[PDB]
């Protein structure tokens, strides 16, 4: 029931809102995505 | 008695006013929603 | 799945290492526990 | 390589050197482990 | 013919983009919806 | 019920007093008319 | 006296001037309302 | 269903963890308490 | 030699960079797209 | 029936009332014309 | 100008400000209390 | 193709309507001209 | 002499410093590039 | 009296506050416990 | 295997997202690249 | 038994071994003394 | 009575707490393990 | 000749002086080793 | 199989070799004695 | 296979040369002896 995390490699530009990062991360065969707090990076998550 | 919390997967845009976040969170099968103070993100809530 | 988060009420002192906060969260009928990055608060996580 | 990350559940104490974190992460069925640069936390990794 | 407008009753929060305001007005049995320039309210429009 | 609003397409000049604007709006098949507060435009109102 | 506060759940748009927010808050069975300083939210107030 | 909110009158110092603020708020005849995110104030909550 | 404008009805989220808004506007059978200045709305353009 | 918009290029002066802008826009082979809210520019509209 | 010092055994949480520690220390039948500078421990004091 | 922009060299005064700014830009051997949304600067455009 | 400017259509990520934006713009057949102040966009420039 | 010390073999994690180390040390049939200054080791003491 | 590290020679500016650093590092005959946490340097990696 | 602590008033010089510090503390109406770890200060102890 | 020591071949990383060093040394068919005071290495001891 | 770096995985304890770390690195098929400045980690180096 | 530790109260001077400190600790009703590493104090040990 | 080490209990005086310490160590049922580099203590070694 762990949540593994890695940075998106297909997300363009600044990560401001969640649905775009979640959509790109799901496209990368992950389950969810969210933005980082400081550098606005789109992080992909999936169970592991 | 204890409120659990997670970020909304469907809420678009910046979380400014509460009602739009509560509506998106209730649609996601939660009991309420609210914005984060700093990053302005829609956080869904439900009893743990 | 979705991960829900809430602050623990039994963890004493500052949260430095994860196992102690994880232990108190499992004691609080949760799945995992981790420390916050700035104020070092013990946060309990579990499926929503 | 692209690596998924999650914090070690079993690693005790401050993460200073890599081998102790790697040892706990491998025991948790992960490929490797490393210390976070700032907060000094043992993060487990596996290919993604 | 002429276009009559009135404030929406189901649109929550601040009117930023048009599709959300336009969708609520159609559910309110109007033909179109647009955001007010200043106060950012959802104005529903239909033929008079 | 709700009040639908549209500008007058027959009122000439500045909208200073109410009776002339109401009189023009009733001729335009509306129930009432009033002046806008800043630009002094004659506005016609009727039930939606 | 001690005043309790909550954000309005009926106020549409951004909060520029006080009277529109005060009106919505009073319809919500509060005694007054005012605009937040930065994000221009409508905050309702009433004695606790 | 409305959560009224006001700052605690008995909580001393800065609000870091929830239990100390919730404890002081219940002693003030409120149902819960939490820390403000930025100013770290202790805010008491009860149904309006 | 004039350009017709309308807001996108398929663009997701906030318009920061141009290429994403141009791509969504082309899918809506326009020729180009650009962001609004403040509210960051994706505006579609095409020859009138 | 999406509405495409462009600024008038024959309207002289400042757009206060709608009839002058609508008449100028129809002479420009558009279906309607309305004033902008702040700068009072005449804006022509027609189906996209 | 001497004070006998011992660590508090009732102070919960992090010791950032003086008031919370001094409050818990007086309840422990001491006269004052202050926080340690690094680990943020509550230290009670009383005249020797 | 791609459109490059630069502020006009000859346009006198504040840029409110488009036709005046378009004339000055064409006189400067550019294609079109438009106003900036904030400082109201006349911006000339031509293919990059 | 006169500097013509457009936004890059190839620059990936946040524009914090100049050299990364300058390198992308030269590949785009421009001569220089700089970052926007607020949203940190890469803007390419070249002589008109 | 004469006081002897030995490192605790049951205290988990980092020794921050005294009560956890004291409780673990008394569990080991000792009389008191405190933390070392630098490495934060839980040291158990008892009459020797 | 183990990963050797060295700072990229061709990476301009600071390292924000991974794909830019990975691309420059691969062109320098390395297998991967990532950003340093604090100084935001592009560090090229290859098996060792 | 709870132990109170303060630095000696009369201990001459740098605290290295225990007996000299204990002697000065017993003279100062305390029960025992010991050296601090870093600055090597003689610290007197007695029950609170 | 007499005791001989040697460096541990199994203990990884820095030697902070005694139990992990004793556990590795017992696994190396020694009777006890402890950390060297300075270089913080795990030393294995057994009857000599 | 560009040099590559990897943290040692056999060096015991903290890294105070170079020779002990350099010796462990050569046994790891590297050419040299040195201590990190703050956390005193043994870092192995060899030509890339 | 657990050694308790206390500083000698009879050994004079600095502790260089083991036999002298060991002898002084035997007279103090202890099993063994050894020097501290840096300050060269005589430490007496006996089973807990 | 492994060299176990302990301090000699028969060597008198300073340890300047190896042969004198080796002779005393061999007399103590050991294989070899050597001087410590700073304190000049005679240390006996033998297979573990
Ligand atoms: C200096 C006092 C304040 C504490 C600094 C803490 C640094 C920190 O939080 O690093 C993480 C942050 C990147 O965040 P993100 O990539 O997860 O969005 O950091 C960065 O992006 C790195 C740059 C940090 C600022 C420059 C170095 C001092
Ligand atoms: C002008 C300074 C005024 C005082 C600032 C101090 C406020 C404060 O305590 O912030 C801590 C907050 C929550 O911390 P934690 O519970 O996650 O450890 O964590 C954060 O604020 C970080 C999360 C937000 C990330 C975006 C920061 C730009
Ligand atoms: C020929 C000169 C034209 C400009 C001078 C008058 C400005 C103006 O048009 O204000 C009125 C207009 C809407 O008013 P109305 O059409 O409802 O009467 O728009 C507004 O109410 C704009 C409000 C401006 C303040 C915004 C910040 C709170
Ligand atoms: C000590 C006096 C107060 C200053 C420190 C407290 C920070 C603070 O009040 O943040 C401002 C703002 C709050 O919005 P509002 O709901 O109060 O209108 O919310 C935000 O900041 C939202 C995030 C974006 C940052 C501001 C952008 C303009
Ligand atoms: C006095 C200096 C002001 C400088 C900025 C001027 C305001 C401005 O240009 O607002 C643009 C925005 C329209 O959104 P957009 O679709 O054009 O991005 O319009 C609005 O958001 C209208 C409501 C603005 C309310 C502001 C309240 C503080
Ligand atoms: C250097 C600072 C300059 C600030 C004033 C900017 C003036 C300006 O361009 O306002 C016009 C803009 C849109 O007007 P319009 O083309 O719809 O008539 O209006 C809007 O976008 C709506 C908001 C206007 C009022 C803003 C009050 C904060
Ligand atoms: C590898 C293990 C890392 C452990 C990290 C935590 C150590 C630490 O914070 O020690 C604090 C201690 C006293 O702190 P306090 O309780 O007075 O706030 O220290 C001092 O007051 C002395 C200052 C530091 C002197 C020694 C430097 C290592
Ligand atoms: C190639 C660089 C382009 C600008 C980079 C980002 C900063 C910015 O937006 O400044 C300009 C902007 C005016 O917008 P516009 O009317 O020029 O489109 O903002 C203002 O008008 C505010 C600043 C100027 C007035 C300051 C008054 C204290
Ligand atoms: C604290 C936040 C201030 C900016 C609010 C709007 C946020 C936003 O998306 O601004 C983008 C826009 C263009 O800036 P840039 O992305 O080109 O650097 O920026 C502007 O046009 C800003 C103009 C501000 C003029 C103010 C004059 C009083
Ligand atoms: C480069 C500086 C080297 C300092 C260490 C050498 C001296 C040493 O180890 O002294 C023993 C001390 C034990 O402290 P404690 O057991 O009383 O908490 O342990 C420490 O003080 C260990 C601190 C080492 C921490 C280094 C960063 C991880
Ligand atoms: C920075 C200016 C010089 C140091 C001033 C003293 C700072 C201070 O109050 O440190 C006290 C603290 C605890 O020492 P002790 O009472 O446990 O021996 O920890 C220490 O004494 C650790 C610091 C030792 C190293 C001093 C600077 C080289
Ligand atoms: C003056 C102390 C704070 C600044 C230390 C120097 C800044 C720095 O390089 O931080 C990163 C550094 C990495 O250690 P190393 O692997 O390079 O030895 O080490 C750390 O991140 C460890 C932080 C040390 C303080 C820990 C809390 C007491
Ligand atoms: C930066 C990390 C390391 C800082 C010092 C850590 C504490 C430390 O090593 O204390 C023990 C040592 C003497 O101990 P001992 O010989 O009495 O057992 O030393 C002292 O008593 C400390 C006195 C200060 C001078 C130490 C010189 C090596
Ligand atoms: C205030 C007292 C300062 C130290 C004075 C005493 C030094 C001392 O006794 O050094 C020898 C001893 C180990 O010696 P030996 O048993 O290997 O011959 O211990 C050491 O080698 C410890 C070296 C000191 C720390 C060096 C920096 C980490």
């Amino acid at each position: 029931a762990r949540e593994c995390k890695t940075e998106s490699n297909t997300f363009p530009g600044i990560c401001i809102t969640k649905p775009p990062c979640r959509k790109a991360c799901i496209s990368e065969k992950f389950t969810d995505g969210h933005c980082s707090k400081i550098l606005r990076r789109c992080l992909c998550t999936k169970p592991c």
